[PDB]
């Protein structure tokens, strides 16, 4: 369930199911962020996840989503990208990504999220492994279900953020 | 085999070689006939979008015509929903619906479903396929069976097809 989230009720409940979805799945931790129509006001997006705070904190105050790869990715296009070490490009990425591994968000992928209103969005997953080729060998087995999952995460948490 | 088919589409030049690589795609899948819409950001001109795929030309004539984009429920679901709508007879419930789903069956579109698309660039639009089989029950069956599938090519095909298109 989708219906979970969807007969749950407030965000916190909703946060909680998509965690337990995310981490059953075998992803540590999870974001999903959202916008709505015509808002570029990432710093206050809708977010719910186990992202640590401390990293949020510093992401926000920082205006990290503007350095972020995979922010710029979900303004371009509905694919998955991947958290490889090339997608940060400039001066501004590396240290970005030092940070964030330093976050322990080293490996992952984000899901960019683009709802029937106009919403823009990132459901975002880290995944604890020994190395790279293991996370990318698990977030290729379990695509499929992420696939399916952001756009159900996306439907029903645009209405529980906006609707 | 699908990363493949968006790296041929990625690699393919024109309309006709676009919606060729679509089709077989979908129809590798098994999957009968296939419609992709899409309209740019901020546009509901349904009757002017731009459409590929192998629904019978009559029909998508017809449904033009006819106006039928402001009808057909899967249209509508489309501008509310990321989520798959199937062509249950259930989600006709108009008589305008219901007159639709008669000529839509006449057509060969009894069984199906319709992704929605939403682009990045705000574009709106349909990927929606039927399936041939004997009964309703089957067709399901089917579509359970590909639908991880279909939920990745969905987004592919919109991806590419949002570039062609415009
Ligand atoms: C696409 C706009 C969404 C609304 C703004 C959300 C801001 C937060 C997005 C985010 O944190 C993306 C993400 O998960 N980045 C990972 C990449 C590695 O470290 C991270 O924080
Ligand atoms: C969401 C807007 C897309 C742009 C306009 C495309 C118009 C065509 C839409 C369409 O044909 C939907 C569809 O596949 N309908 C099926 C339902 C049963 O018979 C049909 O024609």
């Amino acid at each position: 369930g989708f219906l979970e989230l969807e007969r749950s009720s407030g965000k916190l409940e909703w946060s909680a199911i998509l965690q337990k979805m995310a981490s059953d799945l075998g992803f540590s931790k999870i974001l999903f962020g959202l916008l709505p129509k015509d808002s570029q006001d990432y710093e206050n997006a809708f977010i719910v996840g186990n992202y640590p705070a401390a990293w949020r904190e510093h992401y926000d105050r920082a205006g990290y989503a503007r350095v972020d790869p995979t922010v710029s990715h979900c303004t371009q296009s509905v694919l998955p990208i991947f958290w490889e070490p090339s997608i940060y490009q400039t001066r501004k990425q590396h240290e970005f990504f030092e940070e964030a591994s330093a976050a322990g968000l080293v490996y992952g992928l984000t899901m960019p999220l683009h709802g029937a209103r106009g919403e823009l969005g990132a459901l975002s997953l880290s995944v604890e492994a020994e190395n790279r080729a293991e996370a990318n060998r698990f977030m290729e087995s379990v695509l499929p279900t992420l696939w399916m999952l952001k756009d159900y995460a996306l439907q029903s948490g645009a209405g529980l953020a906006f609707e």
